[PDB]
C-alpha cells in the first residue's frame, strides 16, 4: 500500500509537470494568435483604405 | 495512510483547476479563430469588388 | 478508506474527462486553422490579381 | 486494494499520454499560427504596393 501510493504520487508529479509543459505551449499559442489578430486587423484597415482609393479612381475616370 | 492519500487528492484538485483554466484559454482561442474566419472572408469580398472596379476601368476606358 | 481511494478514482476519471474536453477544443482549433490557411491563400490570389489589374491600368496610362 | 491502485496507475499513465498528445496538438497549432502571421504580413506588403499603384 504505502509503496504503491508513493509511486502514484511520483506519477501525479510527472502529470503536473506535463501540464506545466502544456500551459507553456498554450501561452506561446496564445501569443501568436494575438499577434495574428493584430495583423489581420491591420490588414483590414489597409484593404479598407484601398477600397476608398479604388472608388476615387472610379469617380475620376 | 490517510494523510498521504488526502494529499494525492488535494493535488488532484489543483490539477483539475489548471485544466479548467486551460479550457477557458482554449475557448477564447476558438472564438478568436471564428472571428478571424469572418474577417478574412470579408477581405475576400472587398478585394473581389476592387478587382471588378479595376476591370471596368480596363474594359471600357 | 477503500473510500478515500474510490474518491480519488472518481476524481482522476473527471480529470481524464476534462482532458478529453480540451482535446475536443483543440480539434475545433485545428478545423478553423485549416479554414484560415485555405482562405488566406485564396485572399493572396485575389490580391495578386488586383496587382495585375493595377499594372494593366498603369500600362494603358 | 492493490487492484484499485493498479487501475489508478493504469489511469495516470493514460492521462500523461493524453497530455503528451495535447502538447503535440498545441505545437502544430502554433506552427500554423506562425505561418498565418507570415502570410498576413505578406498580404500587407502587397496591399501597400497596391496603394502605390493606386497613386
Amino acid at each position: 500500500s504505502q509503496q504503491q501510493i508513493a509511486a502514484l504520487s511520483e506519477s501525479l508529479q510527472a502529470t503536473q509537470q506535463q501540464l506545466q509543459a502544456l500551459q507553456q505551449q498554450c501561452y506561446e499559442l496564445e501569443k501568436t494568435n494575438r499577434l495574428l489578430v493584430s495583423e489581420v486587423m491591420t490588414l483590414q484597415k489597409m484593404v479598407k483604405a484601398q477600397n476608398q482609393a479604388s472608388n476615387e479612381i472610379i469617380n475620376h475616370l
